[PDB]
């Protein structure tokens, strides 16, 4: 049973997730995403998210006041709120895992170069922070994180998005062949235990090539 | 000019998206998509006869066809740099178990094909992926290491936190000195893999 509240600029890039959530989870009180427009919480006519960074540099930084606000009416000191950064801690699938048996998540999406630390820092003195990144690149914002996030974890709460090291191989299906290429003998076989060893033998093959980090 | 195209069993998904296009295109436009596992296993496989057809419209021998999946070499800020002078690329996004690995090899016979993940989760199919490969990508296209460390902005104090005082100092060597010490404190605990050191636990 998790609520997960979503805060950005952009709500419409939320959309997605609200698409895959099915009827039966929501309806069974399993699942609750609510996506907010981080403009509700502004000051000022002009609606301003953003303002100067001290010491200089390009781009923008988040106002502190408008954050503060808006984690003030949404967080409580049960929530996980998950701030996605580039220069956060590793999001991994420990991590869905661990995220997954929570009550409430609040993302907070920032823009520009990011969310007056502030905000964070005075968060984590009355509940649990985690800055978090999703890999090794750029993005423009939190908003592609928090949909990676809120997907990687819900899948691991039973029922709710509607499916049930080394790497994975190859997989094949039908027809046996197509284009010239034909699917590999043993998988035809009813061997099941060579099967199995061929499966572990490729993905050996494959962690190797692509991953060697892992080994 | 890039043109980007997205194939997908739910082009709802993709929703959120001059000098760049980027179309979506529903998989089932060119057909059942999936099947039980030759071998065996759990959950499905997607036909490669559905997919052959479509990228067979869609691609031309200059594509680069890009395919997500959790078995993929790491996409990484530099495999950004290197798609971002494409003409055109295809993502090709999976659900279920994924997509028979003959789509794959025989698009290769005639294009550029990469295999790729955006990092070590799982998810329940492409699409998120394609969103950040698109975001990432989108953003280094001509005419358009360590961790940094934190930003401030106004007002100085703010609940009784202040803004590093070194910040409003307007001395830019001690600000750009003290910008690299956050910095190196950050990867230090965060990413040590970055500068060469064992990762946690
Ligand atoms: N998680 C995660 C991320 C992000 C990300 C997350 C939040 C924000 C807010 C603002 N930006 C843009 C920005 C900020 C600073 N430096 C450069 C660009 C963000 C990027 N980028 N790459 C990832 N793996
Ligand atoms: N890039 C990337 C990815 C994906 C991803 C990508 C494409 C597909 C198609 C299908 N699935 C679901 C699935 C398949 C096999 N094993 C487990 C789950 C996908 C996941 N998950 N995690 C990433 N970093």
């Amino acid at each position: 049973s998790m609520k997960i509240d979503v805060v950005t600029i952009f709500p419409e890039y939320l959309q997605p997730v609200r698409q895959s959530l099915p009827g039966k989870a929501i309806d069974a009180g399993l699942v609750d995403v609510a996506v907010h427009d981080l403009r509700r919480w502004t000051h000022d006519v002009h609606k301003s998210v953003d303002d100067s960074p001290y010491g200089g540099g390009p781009g923008m930084v988040m106002k502190p006041t408008v954050w503060g606000d808006a984690l003030d009416e949404i967080c409580t000191s049960e929530t996980l709120l998950v701030v996605p950064t580039p220069a956060g801690y590793p999001f991994t699938q420990e991590t869905a895992w661990q995220w997954s048996t929570e009550d409430h998540l609040v993302i907070a999406c920032g823009r520009y170069e990011g969310i007056d630390q502030r905000v964070a820092d005075d968060a984590a003195t009355r509940m649990r922070v985690r800055e978090v990144s999703i890999g090794d690149y750029v993005l423009n914002g939190g908003e592609a994180a928090a949909l990676v996030i809120i997907e990687a974890v819900l899948r691991l709460v039973p029922g709710v998005l509607g499916n049930a090291s080394l790497l994975e191989g190859p997989s094949y299906t039908r027809p046996p062949s197509w284009r010239g290429m034909d699917v590999p003998p043993v998988l035809l076989s009813g061997d099941h235990a060579k099967i199995a060893a061929w499966r572990a033998e490729q993905s050996r093959q494959r962690t190797i090539e692509r991953r060697p980090d892992l080994l």
